[PDB]
Parts: structure tokens; sequence; C-alpha cells
């Protein structure tokens, strides 16, 4: 979208000398869309003398009289890229491992030379607590277990029956158990993610020459490259010098993940590759220090010394771990519900999507989605300016609304889960045109959906990916929400359009039977 | 305000023939501001040829001559909707009860068939460790209440002297107590937020016909619309073609509430105010999912059983920091002219019926946007010739006071614990409709700046600042009398009114521990 | 960077005699950047029939014909303020003292009258659980230590050999431990912060009089004031109207401290003024109420009702408080990483950058390094506009990688740790010109850096401040990672460029050793 173009007399006072020198160009300023991947525009500028801004006529080495320069703009699929900062490892799952002893003897002390259990070692040293606890049977279960039946619960469902064991009971030598913590051989490493950089690059192509026809006689094609990291750049010679001012403001702000720990399995039926197995939680779910039960990260101290640890089940205070996260979260995706924990609740179901971005082995980004209109200036010494778009029909080839990883489609949960719009659209015309697909015009209490662009090329098919995230801000159960997908060419007019009907199933909450 | 306008000619080339079509339209860009509610400017496209872009004179089904093609902007007020996930239920406030049984037996244990307390059961399965926890006076206890006094707690207030009971405690039988947790039949719904979308609607009014005088002859009304999810529309035939191109970057940006749960009201199938009026928005550390943790929202039946030392602390314990405990802890600090930290009424500044104006579903959260948007639109226009046409009508400044939080009290707010909120009232004393800029600046020091904010007003009404500014102040001293300057801008940029506001800020209070 | 301009005929219909009036002037669109603190660019509109828009020639109060109106515009740096709010106080250590007494008497009582604690107190009434636990020796213990030695620990290292004192143990005298909470005299104020509110002032000078040579005769200078509180500014008389418009969109955002709470020395070898001692932390490392162990704020409750209190070391449940987060973060600028609690881990080492803001003693901010093109829209009384921009060539004079706070340089640690850019670049020139400086062309898996721009006075030094930040996307160790520093003028030409090499440390885990 061209916003503004005309002429302006650029006066430079060169820094050495103090002296002046003005010249008129030509500056337009456009937009560079996020799905605007094709060419589909063309800036021509009148370009009077040729060559070297009339000519000398005529070894001359002189300048030709007349041609178009031809100026298209591309941008690169936008990413929003994290920064990582390593903290601390996490295993996959401790494992509480249960000791019976076959003498009956049970040494949990913590000057205890060789424990039941036995120490760890950070090195030479060995670690606090690592030497897990130990259980005795009370005096009122065994009086309990001998005549009738303790409701006590023991976390080695230990017999205290006086008859299951008496030569040994009689001589005070009780039933006892160990238990130590183990871990599980699979490590994680937990990177905290740092805060969104767009990450983006605008390919600027330039070709200067030598009814409805326009023959090109040979051109020189030049490409210039635009971005934050490089915000300008000039052609060659100097006749196009560009400047990349910024972006727009998203409409849908990006997911706010900026103080969350990245899980990345620590390398030593197969599992996916890349970050499929990667997670990303809440400080909430993790103990740093370790003397926490319960969370992502639980140490020796916490399953030492959680209170009535004896009178408790087995692998308490062992819960909430990484393995617990990811099979919870494989459950709501069973339940057509979007994963909590899983990096794959941003891009809708598939990995696929976060394998195409270009940065290292150790790096994390989510496709922006969202408008992100970037302002280009653009100065050339040529007075004349003309823009030229391609128009190419299209056909909505698709439509339909599936839960998270397309367990199933027709619809989702109501308030619980969410949908997702596959919309599949192709190119009629015999050009590359670019286009919009919108979402309007919905039924009562749908969440309005912002749109999106897709630059197809010609007699070529495309799709939205990732797909439109579909909320409904009711809790009831419909048959049919309807709502209206639009397709739009280029300069704003509707080539095709049809009605996206879908179900929502009622929301699910708890309860509790009182007695 | 108008941004670029000029002449650009864009050529179109079919892609279904390759065949090339030029023409020459006035290419305007100009913005759209937040608080731009009223037609108060109007773009006039001079057009040669009217009707059917001179004229074959003349059934005859030919064209006029001349007249001028009015277009105007509106924007609909913004909101910053977040879309809610469930999560899990929440009780008001989970109870415990003490038991004394009359036979002094309390069993608590894990395969008891019947305890004291009764298991819950979600379904046909009971939930474990809901059967509470029983509590025995400790010989130690028992020593010390016959002869004296003792100085240790029972969560029951135990009386454990032998002459209080000795017919049961010769047999052995001593006091016990059972401690069972009971849930509020008030529940809540707890949906974490989203990633916040901005939801607005541009309405382009397009009318073409067919010393100060300029009047209007027989126009024909259309009205576009623009906004995130329509970025684009054309007029009927084929005169304007519009594009939404996005808003500029807010000045101060939105409220970090990204990752919060909502706390709703679940329903049952002196009153309390309906709608979001009793809402709730916590951070996740007040929270506790798996319920296994104490004195959280959530709490559950293991954390309650298994707290250590339990038969010795206070009766209630475990069971703070319930969602009634920070909905009565929020409104003491409405009483002390505070701001509330857990109620989604923290944003608003005081009143819930600036919540209610949103048009979103029941279950839907949204706050109102105060900070400059400014987005941008594009307009093409076949015909060449181009004015801007402002209205600009004087206003005053008809009160402006500094109060707390709801408007308890106004005058002042407590300074770095507290802020205070601006109520601002100008009035429309033109005959039109004219926008207005409102601005808070030349303050004393270690003052908080505060981005302005418009107003659209109709003519010879009044209106308000809603939501008021948010005023901090960055030192903790108590000063008498704060200044600032309110000044009110007509459009195009004149002062029409200008007024100093004074308030007070009384000292800051921290805790304190004495010890001994 | 000029992006718009042009004439447009602006028609007031005055409000009160609904009368209308028109004029044509000059429409100019540009934005203005964050780094541009000097008058680079000039705007100079063609004026005649100067003094009062010819003239009426010859006490007789008339109007001259021409001169040239100079209009330039600068940016104050722009910082991200954001609100405080109190919530509570935090001790900087709480500390517990261990008390032995001489009659082995130990009194924690709930109601008890005078314990060997004695009671904190908020007023006038006593606070509760402040009057700490007692500790006595089991008879287990005094069994193993009097025969062998007992393996279990005591939190006060107790001895219970029954020969250590014979004489009070057989009367049942067994000894005792009392454990008390203290608080270190340096307390803590704990603020919230809000959300961030670019703050910023645009300077807009504009001056009307009355080969290379263009001698200025005398001009009248008068200075206007744009910023977000004050968005729109009026000249002298009635020629210029400015209106702020907003900024584009940062390419990087800013860090996402919204939620985290600012700990501030509550006042009563020196500690540096102002922010040098200040914290800031997430809600996790806090307990308000105080019910919880080893977080900033443990309370009375947390350290008497500690499960197996006695069982474990001295100072337990005391962790994670201010001095143990603020002597953690100091070993880790000893190891070349960054702190996470220091506010400081933002500036990038030195605290004299954040001294700088204009705010008040309690008040926080960020200098914003992104771009942020705020843009202004000028309107004049007079046809005819030209753009007059200063170019002086630069040399980049120095540029090398360090580590946080400078203890060394040359490379950092790849994930675990970040580089800092210090950049040296000299305006060669005889003018005060713009520049941007660009990292770019890098070696693999390195993260791209936004560009950033520097205002230098003529024959003046400037450097990058805050230095740019520099990740690596992968775990290994080179010993030459390379990337291409450039230095542009302005209007988009390289006036030097060096290539910058530093080496990554790989990164180091934790591992624990199982028995
Ligand atoms: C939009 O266009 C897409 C194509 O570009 C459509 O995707 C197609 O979806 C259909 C089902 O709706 C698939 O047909 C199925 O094919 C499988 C076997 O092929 C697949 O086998 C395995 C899965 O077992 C899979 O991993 C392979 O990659 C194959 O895709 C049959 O068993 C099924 O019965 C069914 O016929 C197409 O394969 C698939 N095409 C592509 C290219 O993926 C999409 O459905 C369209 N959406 C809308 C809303 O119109
Ligand atoms: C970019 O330019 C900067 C100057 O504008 C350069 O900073 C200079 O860095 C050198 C070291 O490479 C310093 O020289 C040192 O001086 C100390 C003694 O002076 C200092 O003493 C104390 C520290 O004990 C300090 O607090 C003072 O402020 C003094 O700065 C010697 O003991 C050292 O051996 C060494 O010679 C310069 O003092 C310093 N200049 C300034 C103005 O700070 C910077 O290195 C340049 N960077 C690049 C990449 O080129
Ligand atoms: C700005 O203008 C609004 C009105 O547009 C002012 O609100 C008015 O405030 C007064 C109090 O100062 C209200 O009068 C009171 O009414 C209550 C009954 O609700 C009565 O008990 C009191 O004795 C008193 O009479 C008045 O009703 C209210 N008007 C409206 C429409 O709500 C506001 O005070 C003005 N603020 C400034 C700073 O000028
Ligand atoms: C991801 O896959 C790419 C190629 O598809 C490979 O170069 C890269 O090393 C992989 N990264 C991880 C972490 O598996
Ligand atoms: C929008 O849909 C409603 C049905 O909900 C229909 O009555 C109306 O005509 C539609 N309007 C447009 C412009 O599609
Ligand atoms: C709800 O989901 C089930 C499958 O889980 C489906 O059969 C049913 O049709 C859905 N509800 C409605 C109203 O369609
Ligand atoms: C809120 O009030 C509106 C009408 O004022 C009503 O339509 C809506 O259902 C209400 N929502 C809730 C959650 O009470
Ligand atoms: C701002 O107010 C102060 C009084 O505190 C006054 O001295 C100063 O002149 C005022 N400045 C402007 C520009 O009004
Ligand atoms: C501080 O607040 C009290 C009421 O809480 C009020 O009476 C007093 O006027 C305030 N301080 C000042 C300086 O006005
Ligand atoms: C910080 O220093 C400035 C002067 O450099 C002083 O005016 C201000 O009071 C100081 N603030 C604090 C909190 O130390
Ligand atoms: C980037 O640097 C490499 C040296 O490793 C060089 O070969 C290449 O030409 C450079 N590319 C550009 C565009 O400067
Ligand atoms: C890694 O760091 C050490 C000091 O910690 C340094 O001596 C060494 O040079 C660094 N590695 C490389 C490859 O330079």
């Amino acid at each position: 979208e061209v916003i503004a173009s005309g002429r302006l007399e650029k006066c430079v006072v060169d820094g050495v000398t103090e002296e002046l020198d003005c010249q008129e160009k030509v500056v337009v300023t456009l937009t560079v869309g996020n799905g605007q991947s094709l060419q589909t525009e063309a800036l021509e500028f009148s370009l009077s003398c040729l060559n070297s801004d009339c000519p000398c006529s005529c070894t001359c080495a002189c300048r030709d009289l007349a041609a178009p320069l031809r100026v298209s703009l591309t941008k690169s699929p936008l990413w929003a890229s994290y920064p990582l900062q390593y903290l601390s490892s996490f295993n996959w799952k401790p494992l509480e491992v249960i000791l019976r002893p076959s003498n009956k003897v049970c040494k949990d002390g913590d000057w205890e030379d060789s424990p039941t259990c036995g120490w760890f070692s950070q090195g030479g040293v060995r670690v606090a607590d690592s030497q897990g606890f130990c259980c005795e049977c009370s005096s009122s279960q065994v009086w309990d277990d001998t005549f009738g039946s303790s409701k006590e619960r023991t976390r080695a469902n230990l017999d205290c029956d006086f008859w299951s064991d008496p030569l040994d009971i009689l001589i005070g030598r009780k039933p006892v158990s160990a238990h130590c913590l183990t871990f599980d051989p699979q490590w994680y490493s937990g990177y905290e993610l740092g805060a969104a950089s767009l990450q983006f690059e605008i390919a600027i192509t330039v070709e200067v020459p030598t009814q409805f026809l326009s023959p090109p006689a040979p051109s020189t094609r030049e490409v210039l490259h635009l971005g934050p990291s490089v915000p300008l750049a000039s052609s060659a010679s100097r006749l196009l010098s560009a400047k990349l001012l910024g972006d727009l403001a998203m409409y849908t702000q990006l997911p706010a993940i900026s103080n969350q720990v990245l899980m990345v399995p620590q390398p030593p039926d197969a599992l996916a590759t890349n970050r499929s197995a990667w997670m990303l939680l809440d400080k909430t779910m993790l103990s740093m220090d370790g003397l926490a039960c319960d969370k992502v990260g639980t140490g020796f101290s916490a399953f030492r010394y959680q209170p009535s640890g004896c009178g408790r089940a087995p692998q308490a205070c062992l819960s909430g771990q990484l393995k617990d996260l990811w099979e919870a979260d494989l459950a709501r995706i069973a339940d057509g519900r979007v994963p909590l924990y899983m990096i794959t609740r941003f891009t809708g179901g598939s990995d696929t999507t976060l394998q195409s971005f270009s940065g290292g082995p150790l790096s994390f980004a989510l496709p922006v989605t969202s408008h992100s209109q970037s302002l280009v200036t653009l100065s050339v010494a040529a007075d004349g300016v003309r823009l030229v778009t391609n128009r190419s029909p299209g056909k909505i080839t698709g439509a339909a609304v599936c839960r998270f990883a397309g367990t199933s489609c027709g619809g989702f949960e109501a308030v619980a889960a969410r949908g997702y719009i596959y919309v599949n659209i192709t190119n009629t015309g015999r050009l590359d045109s670019d286009y919009t697909l919108t979402v309007s015009n919905c039924s009562s209490n749908v969440r309005p959906i912002e749109a999106r662009t897709l630059a197809v090329r010609a007699g070529s098919a495309a799709s939205l990916d990732p797909p439109m995230e579909l909320y409904v801000e009711d809790q009831a159960a419909a048959a049919a929400r309807t709502c209206t997908v639009s397709l739009y060419d280029s300069v704003g007019a509707v080539t095709d359009s049809l009605t996206l009907s879908f179900y929502t199933n009622a929301t699910q909450l708890h309860h509790h039977h009182h007695h």
C-alpha cells in the first residue's frame, strides 16, 4: 500500500567542506506486509537521461534517453525470537525407590557413614539429605494389624501383624522401610526466555534498464536488504536510497512468555526431532532451590522432610514433574483441549510450523500472524512514479473448524477449548496476486478474528498456517454457529465468500459430593 | 490529522487477461484517534462529471457537471479484550468444622470404613484425605491442665483438666477433636486470560451528491466499516477504496494481565451488583492448582490434613488467603484510599459501569484503552481535488479534582501506597461538534507525567473523562498543595481554557516489629 | 526522515459563528529518531511577504519580501518509566539466634507469659509465633551419644552424652535449645511496578528571519515542546502548528517487569547512592503473608512450625533472603554471568546509566535502546519546503565484546552468559551529523542485533551506552566468531566498517553422582 508520494529537494551539506548540494528526488513511502512474500506490486520511476540525472548524444561513454525503473518489495516470514539464558537442569521424572531390608535395619542418619539408601555426591562432597528417610511401624499399627486390620496407611504397605513375622517382632525388630530418591536417566535443560524481538528481512528488487503491452528490454536486477539489524541500504551507483522506519502496532499482541522457562531435552517408536519434545513452563511449576514438593526440580531436602511422610502414599511429593506435565497435556489433546506446557500450544497442533525457523539449535521463536505493516521510504533520483499491481481472482477451496492438532473437526468445547480455522484458497489468475482473508458477521457471542493476508503464486493453492484461533464468549452448546469467510483480491474486491458453520459443545466443571 | 495527500497513477494488471489499466486517483492518508467518536472533520473531493470520471449533455442516462464528495471518519470506543480458557473451579471460602464427639472416639484412618468426618466423593470413588484429621490431648497437656494451666495451644481449645472429666480420663478416654474441611456453597470458575487483542470499528461515512455558506443539495449517505477483522472496504460503485493499515504504538502500554486467572462467580443453576462487579483477577502465586499447598486459593484435602503440627495450630489454619479473604482484604484497601489488588476494578479506577459498555459475550473480559492509539487509514478516490473541513468549537474546563479510588474522598491521596484519579469536566461552548485535547503539564516536582486524552464533545454538551486519569507521585513526603496545569485544546491546537489543579499527598506508611 | 510533504487546503469552521475560513498550507510529515539529540537536519520553508501570508511597500507597520523559515527537531533521551505501588517491608537477612539456657529450661508456649525467646509486638499486641520453638534431645539420641556417637543431627549441635553432664541428666533435665528469629537492622521497602510508559520530549526549534553559501541574517529562535503529555503545540503568532501522532512499534520489546516487586533500602567502604542497592524480584521469591519458608519475607509462623525443625540444620527455612539473593548475584558477576535480581541486569553493568533519569527519588525507568520513531506533522503557512541535512564522515574508533560489568573482555559464556558490544565512533567532519550503527553478516548461530543511531557533535567521539547485548544460539565453544560492524552516515552511506571477532566458552551444567 502506497502511503505518500511526491517530490522533495534534499540538500546535503558535506561535513568536511561545509558545502551545499541539492537534488529533487521522488520520495515514496509504502508499507510491506507480513504475509507479502511475492512480487505482486511494482513501482515504476520514469527515468530521463538513462545510464550516467539531456544526454551528450553519440569510446563515447554517454547516456541514453528514456526507460522505466522498476522496483518491487517483498518481506521474509515474520518471527518473534526470544533469547535464552540457561538456569539449571531438571529431571524428567524423579522416582522413589522403596527398600524393605532383609535384616530389618534402617539408617538415615545425618552423619551416618553408610546409610541404607546411600549418599549422592556433587564431586567429592556428598549431597545433603540424599540418604532418604526410614519408616518404622508404630506400636499403634502393630496393635491393630495383629488383632483386626489397621486403618492407618503405611508408605510401604507394611504388614505389622505379629503373626506375619513373630520370631522378630518379639525381639523388638519391627518391619522397617527405606525410601530413597532416584533420578530418571533423561534430563532436561531449562533456559529462561527473554524479550521478544521481531526478526525479518525486506528484499527490495531494483532493475534498471538499458492497450496492455509493457515489454521488458534488457534489465539488470539488483536486490537490497532491509531489516531491524540493517534498517537502510542504497542501490548500485546512487539512484535509490531506502530506509526502514519501523512497523505499526500489532492488533493482537504476542503471548506473554517472557518470564517462563524453556525445557529442552538434555542429549546423552522414536521421539520426534527438534522442538517437538520441548516445554515452556511458568515459574510457579518449578522449585529452583529444590526445597518445595510436587514441583519441577524437587530436591532431596523436600523429599526427606515432607511432613508425615511415612504416613503418606508412595511417590508423594514427587508429582508435577516434567513427565507428569507432559502426560497431562497429551490427555488434554485427546479431549479436544489445548496443551498448557508444550510449546505447540501456540502453533495450534503441528510442530512443522516451528522448524521453518532459521535460528540456531538453541533458539525459540513463534510465527507472527498479526498484522505488522513495516513502513519503508524510497527516494529515487528520477521524477515520475507509477504503481503497477497485479489483480488475480481467487476462490475459497475449503474452510472448516478443527480442534487442537486436528483430532476432530466440526467444532470444539465452548470455553475450555478453542477451534482452529483451516482455510484453503486457490489463485485462479495467471499472475501472482496478494489476497486478504477475513472472518466477519459472525453469530452472537463469537470472538472477533483479525484478518490474514496470503501471497499466492499463479495457479497455485495456499492455506492458512498457522490457522486462525476461534473462541466463543459463552458457555452454552450450539449446534450451528455461523461466520462469514471472505476472500479479497488486491485493491479490496471480494472474489469469493462462504459461510462457515460449526458447533460448540458445552463446558464441563469439577464437583465434590459431600457426606 | 491528515498526513499525506496527492495524486498517484495506480495501474492494475487483470490476472486473467494479463491486461493493463491505469487511473490517476487522489491518495489521502490520515489518522483516526481513539476518542474520536463524532464527525468533526470532513474530506471534500472535487467531483467533475458527476453520476457515471466530460458529460454527454442531455432515457438519456447521462452525467452532470460538478459537486463535492464529502467523507468523514469516526472510531468506536477502543477495548482490549482477552480470550478466556477455563482451568478449574474454586470455593469462595473453605471452612473447617471442629467436632468434639460425645463418645470421645475419633477415626481418621486412610482405609477407615466410616470416619468421624466422612468421605467426599468425585462420583463413585471417594476423594483421598477428605476425612480430615483427629487431635488427642497429649499426656504433657493433661499434666499441665490438671495442676496448673497448660500453655500449649490446642486447635479445639480442649480442656484436659482431669477434674473437668475424671470418670473418662481415668479409663484412658482423653478428650479428642475432629477437624473436617467443608466448602462454601458459593463456587467460582477460573479462566486463564490470553493475549490482548485491540478491538474497534472505524465508520467511514461517504455521501455523493447528484463567506461561509456551503449548502448541501441532495446527498446519499453510505457507511463503510473498517477494523482489525476487516481492514479494508470499497464504496458503492467504485469511487472510494479504503484500507486500514494499523495503529501507532501506545505510549503507556496495557496492563500485563495475560497470565492471570479470572475468577467468575459460578451461578447456582441487600443484593450483589450484576455482571463483573464480583469478578476477580489473580496472579498464579495466589493459587494451588493441585491443591497441595496451604493458604492458597484452591487448597485441597491433602494440604489441610497433613499440615505440620496441625493439632498445635489455631483453628482455620491453612485456610487463609481464600477468595473470600482476598475480597474482604481489597474492600479494606478501598476504605483506606488505596487501590484493590485482586478485584478487576483496579484498572477501571472505581466504577464497574465502565466495564459494562463492552459488547462481548457473557464470558468475556476487556479493558477500555485510554492511551493514544492512532490508526492510519489510506483513502484513494477517483476524483482529483481534495480539501479538509474541520470544525473548531471553543471549550471550557467546567471542573477538575483529584479523588481516591472509587471516590471515597477527594482532594488528594496517599503518596506511594495509593494513587489519585483526575476527573475533568469540559463543556462544548460552540454550536458545532468539535474535537478536544486534554493535557496535564507543568506539574510540581516529583510528579509522574500523564499522557493526554482526547474528547469528542457534541455541541452545547458537557463531557467528562471516563475512566479518569491516574496520578502518581515519585516521592514519599507529604505535601499540602502539589500543583499541575490542566489545559484544554480545541481542534488545530489552540488553548481555549486552562486552570491549575492543586492536590495534597499524605505521607506513606510502613510496617514495624518491636522486639523483646 | 521526511515521509510526506505537499500542499493542503485546511478549512476551519468557527463553531461560534458557523463560519468558513480556508488556507493552503504545506503539510510535512517526518519522523524523529530515538538517538536523535542534535540538530542534524533542518526544514526550510520559503516565506513570501515576511513579518505579518504582496507587501504594502514603505510608523508604516508593513511587511518585507522574502526569507527562509528554518525548522529543526530533536528528541530527548527515551525512558520507560514504571509507576510504583508500595506493598510491604522486607528484612535484609532474618537471623536465627540459638540459645542454650543455663538452667536447662525452655518454654515456647502459645499462652506462655514469658518464653525463653520473648514476644515481638506490632504495637501493644504481641505477634503470634514470635517466641520461636524449643528443642530437646530425644531418648534415642541420649542413648546413642552416651555409648557410641549419635548419627542424628541436632539443630544446636547438642551433646547428649550422659558423661558430658551426668548430674543433671540423671534428674531428668536433658539438654535443651531455644531457637528465636531476629531481624537484621537493614530493612527494605517493596514497591510493585506498574505498566511501562514511554517518556520523552521533542524540541521543535523554529527561527523566523526579518555554490555553498547560505548566510543567516537576524533570526529569532523559538522552541516548541511536544511529547506524550502534550502531543501538540503552535508557534508564536500562527505560522507553524505541530502535532505528535505517536511512535512506531519497537522491534525488540521491553523487558516484562510489570508484575515484579522493586526492593529499595529503607533509610534510617560505603554503598553507592540511589539505585545501586536496588533489586527487582519475581513474586515467586516472596512470601506476602510470611507463611512460606526460604522466601523473602518469611514470617514467624513459617519458622516456628517448620516440619522436623529441630532435626534440621541451623538457619534452615531462612535461605533465599534479600542478602542471599544479593550475594548470589555478585557471584554470577564474578563468573561472567548476568545478575537475576539486581536492577543492573538491564543496564548491562554500570549504574551510572540509570542516574541520568529525571524522575523523583522513588521512581524506576530503563533507557530504551530499540528504535522508536515518532511521527510529527508540520503545517506551515508558507508554500515551498526544503530539507537541509548535514553529512559528516565517521570512523569506528574501537569495538570489543565484554562480559557483564566488564569483568573481562574478548568473549562470554555461550548460553549461561551474554556479551556486551562497546563501540567507539568519532565524528571526523566539521558538522553535527547523525549516524547508524549496525551489526550484520555474522557467523552461524549468532543472534541478530537491532541497529542503533548516534548523534555525534563535530570533532567529538561517541560510544554506545548502554552497549548492545550479544547472544549465541548454540552451546558449542568457538575460538573466533565473527560479525561485521558498519557505520553509516546520514542518507545511508558507509563511512567505516570493521569485523568484530570474539570467542564463546562452552556452557556448564549440574550433575549428581549416584551411589
Ligand atoms: C485443504 O487442502 C489440503 C490439501 O492441500 C487438505 O489436506 C488433505 O486432507 C485429506 C483429508 O481431509 C487427506 O486425505 C486423507 O489421506 C489419508 C492417507 O493419506 C495420508 O496418510 C497419512 C495419515 O495416515 C498422512 O501422514 C499422509 O501425509 C497422507 O496425507 C487417507 O487415509 C484419508 O482417508 C484421507 O483420504 C489428504 O491427504 C490431505 N492432503 C494433504 C496434501 O495433506 C485439507 O483437508 C483441506 N482442508 C479443507 C478445509 O478443505
Ligand atoms: C572506548 O573509549 C573509551 C574512552 O572514551 C575507552 O575507555 C578507556 O579504557 C582504558 C582501558 O582500556 C582506560 O585506561 C585505563 O586507565 C587505568 C587508570 O585510569 C582509570 O583508573 C580507574 C580504574 O582503576 C578508573 O576508575 C578511572 O576512571 C580511570 O579511567 C589504568 O590503570 C589502565 O591500565 C588503563 O590504562 C581509560 O581510562 C578509559 N577511558 C575513559 C575515558 O574511561 C574504551 O576502552 C574504548 N573502547 C574500545 C572498545 O575502544
Ligand atoms: C463533573 O460533573 C458531574 C455531573 O455531570 C458532577 O457529578 C455530580 O456530583 C455532585 C456532587 O459533587 C452530585 O450531587 C450530589 O448528589 C447526591 C445524590 O446522588 C447527593 O446526596 C449530594 O448531596 C449531592 O447533591 C451530582 O449528583 C453529580 N451529578 C451527576 C450527574 O452524577 C461532578 O461532581 C463534576 N466534577 C467536577 C470535578 O466538576
Ligand atoms: C532441527 O533440525 C535441523 C534440520 O531440520 C537441524 O539442523 C537442527 O540441528 C535440529 N535441531 C535440533 C535441536 O534438533
Ligand atoms: C450478517 O448476518 C446476519 C445474520 O446473523 C444477516 O441478517 C445480515 O444480513 C448479514 N449482513 C451482512 C452484511 O452480511
Ligand atoms: C459434541 O462432541 C461429540 C463428540 O465428542 C459430537 O458427537 C457432538 O455432535 C458434539 N455436540 C454437538 C452439539 O454437535
Ligand atoms: C451483563 O448485563 C447484560 C445487560 O446489561 C446482560 O445481557 C449480560 O447477560 C450480563 N452478563 C453477566 C455475566 O451477568
Ligand atoms: C510552570 O509553572 C511554574 C510554577 O511552578 C512557573 O514558574 C513556570 O513559569 C511555568 N512554566 C510554564 C511554561 O508555564
Ligand atoms: C491526610 O489524610 C487525612 C485523612 O486521612 C486528612 O484529614 C488530611 O487533610 C490529609 N493530609 C493533608 C495534608 O491534607
Ligand atoms: C539520586 O541522586 C540524585 C542526584 O544525583 C538525588 O537528587 C536523588 O535524591 C537521589 N535519589 C536517591 C533515592 O538516592
Ligand atoms: C560476509 O563475510 C564473509 C566473510 O566470512 C564474506 O565472504 C562475505 O562476502 C560477506 N558478505 C557481505 C554481504 O558482506
Ligand atoms: C574461556 O574462559 C577462560 C577463562 O575463564 C579463558 O582463559 C579462555 O580463553 C576462554 N576460552 C577461549 C576459547 O578463549
